[PDB]
């Protein structure tokens, strides 16, 4: 009798951990973009310019 | 079971990094003002004067 239930709730544990992992993976992806963008943009700003002759 | 908690503490990590960033951004702002002011003022002082004829 006991055995049956153990299996069922095990399934839930798996899925819930999976769902949480998805958040972390996805979010890391979302940030990767902006992180790079910010650095490149900021460098081009400080480095570039024109000079009156 | 484990999944649930991971999500919650993730939220905190975000907010704490945000709060710290705010300090750095703000502070940079606060300094920007005085930095410029000091330079302009100091130049006007050294350059200006009157001369007896």
């Amino acid at each position: 009798a006991i055995g049956i239930g153990t299996l069922i709730i095990f399934i839930a544990m798996v899925l819930v951990a999976a769902v949480a992992a998805a958040v972390l993976i996805n979010t890391s992806g979302f940030l990767q973009q902006k992180a790079m963008a910010t650095g490149k943009e900021s460098t081009e700003q400080v480095a570039s310019g024109l000079l009156c002759s």
